[PDB]
């Protein structure tokens, strides 16, 4: 008799890298592949993750400060969820986790399906579910949110968003520097019951055209490619802007055949935002798009539909949408042929069970 | 009947770059320029920075948040102060407080001897001694750390131990992630009885060698430098590891000169940290010595001792130690010639009065 | 040995017409021509104006209330510093005060320099100094301000504010509904002490690019526009709110420039508030940038700088900034020309001497 | 015990839009629909009025300054009535004030009868019977004309008049120039005691002929009316000229036809009234007489009587005079089938009880 959540990993649909503005907006889908986060009742504390043959432990009620690496993540979520269930005069007990990811691959390098922001969802919704289930979904959120920003340094939080409400979203950065700024002086509990400025999080409906996800799988150093980009913006202000400005105007659109299940409005509105990617990329001597996922993207236009690539770049998953299921199957041979590793889609959702 | 207080600009004298990394050292000497706050009890709560002849006000124990980029650092000290105080049981009353400051040239532009660490510095110690008068200089550091840190958003805090401390300092950077992970869990008060890890600040007598300080004739340009940098040690870590090495046994060597009054030792490690600058500089592409820089570290060197760039580079201040006054003198009459303007220095000192 | 007040003329550079909105803000420098205020003891009160032949008197520590149209400004500024007096235990004795203008052509027009901001600044100055010179300078604003607001009837006092700190500034209006309502029910030793909403006077830098103003001027009504204006926003919401919307961009941006001294920042952000007020003045049906102003602006702006109208419009003054003294020789040889009066330009600066 | 204060909406009859000037005057009927203001004593301050679901609060003696736009006119009412309380040496003490409305249709629209000043004047009767019962009607007159000239930015407060003194009134403009200026220097108890220039609020008889209300169901939005009308007024003097000076002799007639019974006189001085008001909408590009007051007045005249619209025009409500009441009967059929509401009149009277 346990506990056990499911967390969808992500993927980036539209609007990367100008979601890490505020208030700027992304699309994202949830996906069927999960981080299986088993929770039951102990003689102890215990935290088991896929990384390390022995578990961690620390007091009840205490602080989980483990000398590995890969804690980090999992630990904080753990640390803050105990700061705020005390806070809230809830009593922690002793519990077992126990965590499993289908986000690697069977080499061990991640899809890049948000390994980190999956971890930090589950442990969230782990912890409140089994002290504090009545609590909104927001504010798990929200936990989850400042838990994954404060140990990243940076990013949009929206892979944390896509994990933690599943299916398809349109995601708009909240105001981070705000938040930032009042981790000093201000309390959890009142990060839970304050609106955050600029935050949106809109369930979306699952578009018609056929979904593909190939995985390029080219490690991507991420440190680098987007810190490139990082160091791009406060050097070249206008075509940073420009490419601001237009992902947002395509951003409307998208969301426009969103709404109006406007089929046409999405393959173009894909295929622009696809371009001021490559725009973005080219000005700053940066390659987004690689080789492979050009070819991704390519074999998904001339298959009719409309394709690219799936997050920072320089490898990882590609994401295209197809007019027909059969268009489909022919886009997959046409990717497994050029290298690109096909990985069936569903779109992903949270599933929290305690049989 | 009011209270007067007087924090010292800085100047970083050796360790700039690494010292960013925790646990890793810098030196550094206030100066005799300062920012005045002058405290006093009011009706509504009053704050006046010097540009702006309006004051703000906010809520007696409230927030104070203004729109303005320009209250941003104050405002944090205020906020993290006010919380902290809260935390203490202390009620907090309104104030009038006027910020005053000799840290900007003429023109208006900053010498580059850390206003904004000054600044928060300043306000953490008019509040504490207003409302907490008996709390540690220790803690007051780590209250004006935390709050320069998450505004600036980075940075070693070496600059708030200087204008806190005054005199001479060697400072070692504390773990800036174990403090950031916990801004999240832990609170305000937990952090002022924690010790922080590898922390260290230690008082160094003043130096025998004359110490000289110019500007070089313009602001920097910083957004370029400090983020080059910042994206060069993630891309060739070797290097940047060898500096890092580097830095450490310098700076080892400079506070045994100034323990052991070896001057020779501090002229040839003055040279070393140039040098290994320069190394650093070129690897990455940029240049830390302006060519104004150059003429200021070359001549004093010429001059039989020691000079250097202080703090990022680019422009704003080279220092420099020579032998003799006289041979001071003559560095001075030179750095003039070439377009450097000197800058009278003696050891800054924090001076709290209540008259 | 009688007292002698020189209250510099202004003129709008920036944020015209949106600045009549609570918290929106202007760019202003004063002028080197003055209103000259000599004060001195005597039997009688006796206030002497550039309009009127003969002089005005008045009880001392009683109201000036006469009956002529031209003394209102200077009345209400008498009347306003009286009774602050009188609230500080102050006891008044008869003096004597002499007005002087250089804000009108030789034709007896005013160039439309802030004359009656500058009477009423020159006032407020003139009985401050010799009845209560302790007195800050935000309340001396303060006063003028309180005067100035109730004869005008409008205005965002962005005219009080120059003539009272000179030089060049950013205004930012205060809340106006705030103050009007207070007057009813509030004292005037409230309002000094109060801190005032939204309000700010931030002290700028000259900027380096060369400022010349031409006096495309001749009196015109002025009230026919700003009632024209008024009504438009009222008429025409979207309009007048599109105008407020991009001048507050592009004020930002003039800020951003000042703050850079970023000059083709400054130049373009001139021209976009040229371009919104010509839009305004289209859509209202309004004359803003009359025919001799519009070729102002247009030779500034063929020289390769810019140029725009200043204030009201309609006459008045034009404004111009050239990349060089040469360009600007030029444009002014040019104005010169077209029939536009040249008015050498120094930033204008308070001058209070007793000899 | 609670105390119950019921304040007659008002209409203007003859002399609108030149009433606004100094010294001019206008004649003004209260009708027969109420504001009710009831009071009691409580633990702490409550104010409820129609626009909001919930009442605000505010300290005892002290102001009361909520956020929402709509307490405006009753916070101002509220706040000079405490300011003119304390100035007599009287002890504030917590009332529950609650505002109910008849002067709106059944669909929610404003009449047109003058909310805002009956909301002023009920709340300074109320507050005035139950703290200072001895003061004057004039006095509470200037209190109501004080707070609602400083929110409403404009208007002769013959409105405010009207509600006050119930009945059927012939309003005369004090100095509204004089009362302006002295806001900045005068204290409030000096504006009680000082008899205010060409003020005169004179009880008239109702005239014998059948006084005819409809409504004509258009809201206006009066500013873009009175805003379009001063701007005319600075476009073109000579016009507005004819009309104030037009308008005074028509008054002069009106006066005359009350104070002698004339009939007659009546009918053709309200004929003149519409005509020069519809000269002066045609002029101004006012649509005063809009088509439905047009038909409204038009059928008044053809009954044999006389019509007009009643305040700004534009909507809100027509008036009329008839011979009879047979004839005004037939008159109010011929309204109702253009869609006019009638709304049953007799002469409204202020109701103040403590029972």
């Amino acid at each position: 008799n346990k506990l056990q959540v499911k967390i969808p990993g992500k993927l980036y649909v539209a609007g990367e890298y100008a979601v890490v503005e505020s208030g700027h907006t992304a699309i994202l889908t949830a996906v069927n592949r999960y981080i299986t986060l088993t929770l039951e009742d102990s003689e102890r504390n215990e935290l088991w993750i896929p990384h390390y043959e022995n578990p961690v432990s620390w007091p009840i009620g205490g602080e989980l400060k483990p000398d590995g690496e890969h804690w980090t993540f999992t630990a904080e979520a753990i640390n803050i969820a105990t700061t705020f269930l005390k806070s809230e005069g809830i009593e922690l007990t002793p519990v077992k986790m126990v965590i499993e990811t289908e986000l690697i691959d069977q080499s061990g390098a991640k899809y890049g399906l948000g390994s980190s922001a999956a971890a930090t969802v589950a442990v969230i919704n782990a912890l409140m579910t089994k002290f504090y289930p009545e609590i909104s979904m927001l504010k798990k959120f929200k936990l989850a949110a400042l838990s994954h920003l404060v140990v990243q340094g940076n990013g949009s939080c929206g892979d944390i968003a896509s994990c933690m409400y599943g299916g398809w979203i349109a995601y708009t950065t909240f105001d981070q520097e705000w938040v930032k700024h009042r981790l000093a002086y201000k309390s959890l509990e009142w990060f839970m019951k304050e609106p955050w400025p600029m935050l949106q999080i809109e369930t979306l409906e699952e578009p018609v055209p056929t979904f593909s996800v190939g995985w390029t799988g080219t490690p991507v150093s991420t440190g680098k490619l987007v810190s490139q980009i990082h160091a791009f913006k406060q050097e070249d202000s206008k075509n940073y802007q420009h490419f601001l400005t237009r992902n947002n105007e395509i951003m409307k659109q998208i969301i426009q055949a969103f709404h109006t299940k406007d089929e046409e409005l999405l393959y173009s509105s894909i295929k622009e935002n696809r371009r001021i990617l490559q725009e973005l990329g080219t000005k700053a001597g940066v390659n987004i798009e690689t080789s492979l996922l050009k070819e991704l993207a390519d074999s998904a236009e001339n298959m009719g539909g409309a394709g690219k690539s799936s997050g920072s770049g320089g490898g990882d998953c590609g994401i295209a949408f197809s007019k027909t299921k059969e268009l489909a199957e022919k886009l997959v041979n046409e990717w497994e042929k050029l290298g690109i590793k096909h990985l069936p889609f569903h779109t992903g959702r949270v599933q929290i069970t305690e049989g």
